[PDB]
C-alpha cells in the first residue's frame, strides 16, 4: 500500500489528502525522540525506541508547551500563529507529505518554525505542506523541537539542562530524515533545511554547527540569520536567566542540581507564566530562553566562525520582508495600536528606539535617533512611526541578515537574494505595518493557490514563481530553471525583489542604514 | 610503432605518456566483452567480438553506472572515489600501461577496484598505473567490472540474471589478460591480480573459484578479503534483495521472466535510485548486490573451502590499515560528522554498535559493547569513538582477513602479511579517521613520488619500497630482494607494519579481538 511505509524505526501508516482536487499521501506525527518529560525535561533528546506494529500517522500531533497569544481573541491576524493542537511536553514529532504515486528519489524539504525560539508548531495552516508537495513534487518534512525554557533553559556545566536542547531536536528530526527519507522516496542527498524568523536563525545554526553540517545538502534562510541580537546569548547570561527562573518559582538556588530539579517538578504553565520576567531589560525583539554559544553546539562565537569560514560551504538562498519590524512595535511599545493608523509622537519615538536597542547606552541611543529622524519635519507622526518600524527591522533582522550573507558568500558555493515587498490584497492587519514579518511564509506555502482564500490572481501567480525558485533552488542549487535571479556575489551584491511586478534586480540591500547597524553603532558601544 | 600493437581480438592504438619526466605507453579504453546493454543487462559476460581496423585506445573508456557519492560537493577527499568519466552501462573495458622500450616478457599486474562491490572505476587519478609501471618496469593491467544490481542481482536458477555477473567480467578481462598480454611485452605465466576492499575480497574469490585459479600466477590483498561479512550473501538472501528491487520499481513479481523483464526496462538510475531499500538491516558497512555463494563460481560454502585447502595453493601478499572503520562510520553512523572531533556519547556508541553487527541479538550486541568499552572511564567522548571505529574495521576487514589468512596459510605456498599505519601528511579527512581504509593505495601507486601532490620526502620512500615490495613479490613470489619482511608462518604469525619508522616485526596481528569476532561472537550468535 501507498499509505504504508516501513522505516528503520517501525512501520508507519499515513493517510491520503486532496490538495487542489488531486490527493497525496500524508504521515502525520511520526515520532523521533523519546518524549522529553519527567527527568528528560531540559535533557538533550534521546532517539525514539523501534516500535512493532503500525504507527497511526494520519492525525497532527501535539503542539510543544508555549505562550500562548491573547492579545486579539479570535483576530485570524494573530490566532494563525498559536498552537491549533492540544499542548504537550510530549511533543517531538515531524509530519512528511508525499507525492503521490510515491516518488523513487526525489528532493527533500524540512521546515523549521519560527517563533523567538519561544513558540512555533508545525502542524499551522500556514504550514501545510501538501501544497508545495504536491505543486513541485518534492518530499516536504516539517519537524518540531521543544521551546521556551524546555528548549533552550541553559546551566552550562551541567549535563541535566545543557542549552541548545531544541537545536538538539531538530538535529534529530534531521537525522531521522538522513536516515529514513529514502522509504518515502526522498533523496537523502539532496536535503534543503528551510525556515523563517527564528527557523530561519535555526538553519543559520546548523550550517554553523560542526555537528549538524553533513545531515542537510542546501539551506534556505527567510527573515532570520543566526547572528541575529535575539537568537543566541553567552552561557553567562544563560545561567543568569535560569537563576532569575527558578527565583521566580522559589526554588532553591544552592546548586544546578537543586534548581534543575526544583523546575523539573513545576508543571508546563508555570514555567510559562513567569517566562517574559527574566528579561535582563525593558525591550521588544528579545525573547527570554535561546540557543547559548557554548563551545559545544557552537565551538566558538559565532562572528568568529563566520570570519574563518568555520561552516558548511554549499548555497543559500535568503531573504527579509519589507517591514521586519511591525508587528514587535504593534504587540511592544508605546503608540502603537492595531485599530489606528498608530502615528507617533516624538517622545513615543524616543520611548521606542530605548525599547528597540536594549543593550546601548545613552550616546548609542542619540547615535540610533539622529540616524533614522528627518529633522526638516521631527513631528511628522508617520515618519516616527515608519522611522522606528525601520529600526526594528534593520536591527533585527534586515542588518544581522546581510552581515550574515557577506560573510557568508566569501566561502560558500552560491547566493540567492531576495527582498520580499508584497502587501497582500486579503492582509487583515492595518495598513501601517506594510509587509509584515513572517507573511511572505503563505507565499512560499502556496496558500493562493486555493480559491476560497482570496487572492488575486497575481498574487497565486507570485505564489507559484516562488514555490518553483524555493523547489527548483532546493533540487539544484539554483532557483532558476535553465527572467534571471542573478547569483548574489561578493563584488556586485545583486538581489532581486519579490512581489507581482516584473522582476527588477537591485544591489547592495540597505547598505546605507546596514553600515550604522553592523559597523558604527557596534564600534559605537565598544568604545563608551 | 611502439604503440600499434596487434591481439587476438584485432589492432590496438596506444599513446604515449609523461612520467616523472620520462614516458611509456598506455593503452586506454581495450574492450574484452561485448557491451552487457538491452537484453544482455544481468547476463553473464560474452567475449568481444573481434573487430577489423585499428582500435583507438588513446583516451579512458566510461566507468560503469553507479551509486555517486554527494555527501561532500567538491570535497577531493571524496570525489577522489567518484566516477570521473561519463557512466555507461557499455564499461567493460581495460587499461594497459607498458613500460617504453616495450618489454619482451615481463611481470604482470592486474588491478581490481574496490568501491563496496556498488561502485568503483578504473579510471580514477589514485589507479593511474604509470607510475607503478614505469618505476618497477612491470606491465600494469587495470580491468574494470559491474557494480551494484547491474553487476550482481542474482536469482539463482535463472539464467537470464544468475549473479555473480560482475566476478564473471573480472574473469573474463583475466582471460584477455592470460592471451594477449604476450603482444604488449607482459608474462602470460607471471600474472598478479592484486586489488583493494571489495577489489581484495574479489582476488581471495578467484583464489578459491576452480573457473579462475589458472588465469594467474600470485595474489595481492589489500583490507578485503573474501569471507568479508559484507562480501557475499547465500542465494535465498540474493533473491529476497532482488525480489525487494522490484517491488520499489512496481514490478510484476510473480515470475523470474516477469521480473527480469520488468528490470530490464528500467533506465540504469531508476535502479540506482532505490538500491539502498533492499538491505534487511539498518546497518552500516553492508551493500546491497554482491557476490553470492551459488554452488557453481563458488562450489560450496567459503568456509568449508578453506577448511578443506579447496582454492589456489601459490604465495599471496595482504594486509590491513589500522582505521578500516573510520569512514562507514563518518558516513553512517549517528554523532560523527568530517568537522568534528566526533567524540561520541555513550548513546551514540551504543545505537553504533548496533547498526555495526546487523545481524546479532541483544546478548551478541551486549558481548561487542563489553569488549570494547573501557569500563573505568565509559563516558570519555574519544575513546567511546575509538572504540566504534575499532569495531567496525575489526569485524568488517581485519578479523575476517585474519582468519583468511591463518586458513590460506596452511596450504599455500608463501604468505607476506602487513599492517598499514601511516597518517598521510597531507590527508584531508580529520585526524579522528586516522589511517583510513583505501589510503594505502596511493602509496601503492606511487603518488608520492610527484612534487606537486605534496608528500614528505619519507613519504616518497614509503611509496618506493612498497612499490619495490608489490613488483619484486609480482615477479618472484617474494617481496624481498635477495632489511627483511619475515614470512608468515602457522607457528609464528609475523607480520610487519609499513610506514616511514625502520621496519619492525610483531605477531599475532588483533589476535585478542579476533578471536572474539572469528571464534567467540559466531558460537554465541549460533547458540542463543
Ligand atoms: O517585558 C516584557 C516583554 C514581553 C512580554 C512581557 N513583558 C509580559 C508578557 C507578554 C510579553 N509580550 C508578548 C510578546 C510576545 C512576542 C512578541 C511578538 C508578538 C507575538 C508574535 C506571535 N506570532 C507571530 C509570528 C510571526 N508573524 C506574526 C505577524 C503578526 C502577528 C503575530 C505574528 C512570524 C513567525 C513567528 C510567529
Ligand atoms: O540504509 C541505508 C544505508 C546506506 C545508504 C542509505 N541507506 C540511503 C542512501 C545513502 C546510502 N549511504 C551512502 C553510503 C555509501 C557507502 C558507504 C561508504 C561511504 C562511501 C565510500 C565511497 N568511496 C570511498 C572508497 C574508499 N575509501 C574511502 C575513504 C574515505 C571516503 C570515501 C571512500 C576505498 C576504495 C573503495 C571506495
Ligand atoms: C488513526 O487515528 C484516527 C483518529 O485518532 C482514527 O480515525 C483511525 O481509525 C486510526 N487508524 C487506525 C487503524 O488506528
Ligand atoms: C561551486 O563549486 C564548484 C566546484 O567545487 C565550482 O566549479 C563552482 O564555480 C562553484 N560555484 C560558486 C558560485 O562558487
Ligand atoms: C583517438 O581519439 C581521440 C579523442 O577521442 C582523438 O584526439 C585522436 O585523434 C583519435 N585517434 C584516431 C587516429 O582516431
Ligand atoms: C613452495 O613449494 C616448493 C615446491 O613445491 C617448496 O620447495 C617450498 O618450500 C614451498 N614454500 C613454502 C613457503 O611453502
Amino acid at each position: 500500500s501507498e499509505l504504508l511505509v516501513n522505516t528503520k524505526s517501525g512501520k508507519v501508516m499515513g493517510t491520503r489528502v486532496p490538495v487542489l482536487s488531486s490527493h497525496i499521501s500524508a504521515f502525520l506525527g511520526i515520532p523521533f525522540a523519546e518524549p522529553p518529560v519527567g527527568n528528560m525535561r531540559f535533557r538533550r533528546p534521546e532517539p525514539k525506541k523501534p516500535w512493532s506494529g503500525v504507527w497511526n500517522a494520519s492525525t497532527y500531533p501535539n503542539n510543544c508547551q508555549q505562550y500562548v497569544d491573547e492579545q486579539f481573541p479570535g483576530f485570524s491576524g494573530s490566532e494563525m500563529w498559536n498552537p491549533n493542537r492540544e499542548m504537550s511536553e510530549d511533543c517531538l514529532y515531524l509530519n512528511i507529505w508525499v507525492p503521490s504515486p510515491r516518488p523513487k528519489s526525489t528532493t527533500v524539504m524540512v521546515w523549521i518554525y519560527g517563533g523567538g525560539f519561544y513558540s512555533g508548531s508545525s502542524t499551522l495552516d500556514v504550514y501545510n505542506g501538501k501544497y508545495l508537495a504536491y505543486t513541485e513534487e518534492v518530499v516536504l518534512v516539517s519537524l518540531s523541537y521543544r521551546v521556551g525554557a524546555f528548549g533552550f533553559l541553559a546551566l552550562h556545566g551541567s549535563q541535566e539542562a545543557p542549552g541548545n536542547v531544541g537545536l538538539l531536536d531538530q538535529r534529530m528530526a534531521l537525522q531521522w530524515v538522513h536516515d529514513n527519507i529514502q522509504f518515502f522516496g526522498g533523496d537523502p542527498k539532496t536535503v534543503t533545511i528551510f525556515g523563517e524568523s527564528a527557523g530561519g536563525a535555526s538553519v543559520g545554526m546548523h550550517i554553523l554547527s560542526p555537528g549538524s553540517r553533513d545531515l542537510f545538502r542546501r539551506a534556505i534562510l527567510q527573515s532570520g540569520s543566526p547572528n541575529c541580537p535575539w537568537a543566541s546569548v553567552s552561557v553567562a547570561e544563560g545561567r543568569r536567566r535560569a537563576v532569575e527562573l527558578g527565583r521566580n518559582l522559589n526554588c532553591n538556588l544552592n546548586s544546578d542540581e537543586e534548581l534543575i530539579h526544583c523546575l523539573r517538578e513545576k508543571k508546563p504553565q508555570e514555567l510559562i507564566d513567569v517566562e517574559w520576567n527574566v528579561l535582563p531589560f525593558d525591550s521588544i525583539f528579545r525573547f527570554s530562553f535561546v540557543p547559548v554559544i557554548d563551545g559545544e553546539f557552537f565551538p566558538t562565537s559565532l562572528e568568529s566562525m563566520l570570519n574563518s569560514g568555520n561552516f558548511k560551504k554549499t548555497q543559500i538562498l535568503l531573504g527579509v520582508n519589507k517591514d521586519e519590524g511591525s508587528f514587535f512595535l504593534l504587540y511592544g511599545a508605546p503608540g502603537f495600536s492595531k485599530d489606528s493608523e498608530s502615528k507617533i509622537s516624538r517622545e513615543d519615538f524616543m520611548s521606542g528606539v530605548k525599547l528597540s536597542v536594549p543593550h546601548a547606552n545613552d550616546l548609542g541611543l542619540d547615535a540610533v535617533t539622529l540616524q533614522y529622524t528627518d529633522w526638516m519635519d521631527d513631528n511628522n507622526g508617520i515618519k516616527n512611526r515608519d522611522g522606528l518600524d525601520d529600526i526594528v527591522g534593520d536591527h533585527n533582522v534586515i542588518c544581522p541578515l546581510m552581515h550574515f550573507v557577506n560573510k557568508y558568500t566569501k566561502f560558500g558555493n552560491g547566493t540567492y537574494l531576495y527582498f520580499f515587498n508584497h502587501r497582500a490584497s486579503n492582509l487583515v492587519w492595518p495598513e501601517w505595518m506594510g509587509v509584515i514579518h513572517g507573511y511572505e511564509i503563505e507565499f512560499v506555502f502556496g496558500l493562493p493557490l486555493v480559491k476560497e482564500l482570496n487572492y488575486t490572481a497575481e498574487e497565486e501567480a507570485l505564489s507559484r514563481r516562488i514555490m518553483h525558485y524555493w523547489a527548483t533552488f532546493a533540487k539544484t542549487g539554483n532557483p532558476n530553471e535553465p527572467s534571471k535571479w542573478p547569483l548574489f556575489t561578493t563584488k556586485e551584491q545583486k538581489f532581486i525583489d519579490l512581489n507581482t511586478e516584473p522582476m527588477k534586480v537591485h544591489q547592495r540591500l540597505r547598505v546605507q542604514m546596514c553600515v550604522f547597524w553592523n559597523q558604527f553603532l557596534p564600534k559605537l558601544l565598544n568604545a563608551t
